[PDB]
């Protein structure tokens, strides 16, 4: 069980389309794809669902809050409400276009953006409790793994690179960062590297210090630490697979990109996966790359 990842700074409409066509591909090779919307947009959602599963979600008054289950919403209510434990009961809907289930996004994620906040401030304080909740992606990942329903899982993030981004990162095992290529596109990616080494950094730090402090209140702590996969799958942290342009920076890119694979772990590629611009000739190429890294065994 694997999680992949789209990150960007820049953030469009050509990361989101990267991002659905990769797990299409994915899907083609054999495997179960969960693809969760993270995004308050909602554009992979309304991208690969039809109108009639669209308004059958946002379909009066209370009636609405209906939605908030039916998206993925839903596993933080648990999370709002005190619990440390998303609500592992999850329904995606099946991508007919894709073939792959997604589980549908909801623009009232602007309020989990700020329980991710107060959770992430909290963790560094070393409150174990918030610091359990960070982890909601992996402990989704766990969910599906040990009831093995999925093989992959796709997290497509929106622009934003705060609290919860982060927290969306530590669910996942790799990821990708597609760019422009302009100059508003590199500064942009430049700043991003930059942020990387600050947060992962820091992370580093709320890790180290909760463990060490649960662990001196508890035995236990290694078991009920079990659920948010910490690490990853193999516990190596979060890995880079690369990025992948959508010129005169050519070589500014693949410098900085190397200060991004250098300041994650050790096993992450700093490569260039390739270019996105019939037309499936180039996708397939990247998919393909972002494939082999992802299962390098045959």
């Amino acid at each position: 069980m694997r999680t992949i990842s789209f990150f960007n700074n820049k953030g469009g409409v050509g990361k989101t389309t990267l991002s659905t066509n990769v797990a299409h591909y994915f899907a083609l090779q054999g495997k179960r794809v969960l693809y969760v919307d993270c995004d308050p947009q909602c554009n992979a959602t309304q991208l690969m669902l039809t109108e009639e599963q669209t308004e059958s979600i946002y379909l009066d008054e209370v009636a609405e809050r209906n939605s908030l289950a039916k998206t993925v919403y839903a596993i933080f209510v648990p999370l709002r409400e005190g619990e440390s434990q998303i609500a592992a009961e999850i329904t995606p809907m099946r991508s007919e276009r894709f073939g792959v289930d997604v589980l549908p996004g909801h623009p009232a994620l602007s309020q989990i953006e700020d329980l991710m906040s107060d959770s992430w401030q909290s963790a560094l304080g070393r409150q174990t409790g918030p610091f359990r909740r960070i982890h909601w992606a992996g402990q989704l990942a766990h969910a599906m793994e040990r009831d093995d329903r999925y093989d992959v899982i796709f997290f497509d993030v929106g622009p934003s690179l705060g609290p919860f981004n982060r927290t969306v990162l530590l669910g996942c095992d790799a990821f990708v960062t597609p760019t422009a290529t302009d100059l508003f596109s590199f500064h942009a990616f430049g700043n991003l590297a930059r942020w990387f080494d600050a947060w992962v950094t820091q992370y580093a730090e709320i890790h180290e210090g909760n463990m060490a402090e649960w662990k001196k209140y508890s035995a236990d702590v290694e078991a009920k630490t079990r659920p948010l996969r910490l690490g990853g799958f193999d516990g190596e942290g979060l890995r880079y697979l690369g990025y992948t342009t959508l010129e005169r920076f050519r070589g500014r890119f693949a410098a900085e990109a190397e200060r991004i694979s250098n300041s994650l772990s050790k096993h992450s590629n700093s490569t260039l996966l390739g270019h996105v611009p019939a037309y499936a000739e180039k996708i397939n190429s990247v998919a393909a790359n972002v494939y082999k890294a992802l299962f390098p065994n045959e």
